[PDB]
RNA sequence: AUCCUUAUGCACGGGAAAUACGCAUAUCAGUGAGGAUUCGUCCGAGAUUGUGUUUUUGCUGGUUUAAUUAUAA
């Protein structure tokens, strides 16, 4: 079900294989979250630090190296 | 006091390899790299990028003739 999310496939094809890796877990802490967060309020501000790391890492992973001196 | 287990250092002795060993004011990476599966899950530390040398590193061995001096006159 994951890998029809919006983070993976918005990206290309190459790629893919390590953003899941990389997002699944980015999604098992959220959960380790989310059954800590009290019932009367849940909060947000993990998960926007957890994307930022995701997009940018993965904008890295597709950056491709720079051009080598001859 | 003896005996034993693990890790590390020094070392005698015995092998195997040098397409092998390293380096980085550099990018990520147990806050999950990289894989595996019998599809339930299972394993758990490197991967990228640049670069140095790599029929080779250091050191060695082999091969290409002294002086003195003696006759009977």
């Amino acid at each position: 079900y994951l890998f029809a999310s919006d983070m993976i496939q918005k990206f290309p094809v190459s790629v893919h294989k390590q953003m899941l890796r990389m997002l699944c877990a980015k999604v098992s802490l959220a959960a380790r979250v989310d059954a800590g967060q009290k019932n009367g309020d849940r909060n947000t501000v993990l998960a926007h630090k957890w994307k930022a790391e995701l997009s940018k890492k993965a904008r890295k992973l597709s950056e491709a190296p720079s051009i080598s001196e001859t």
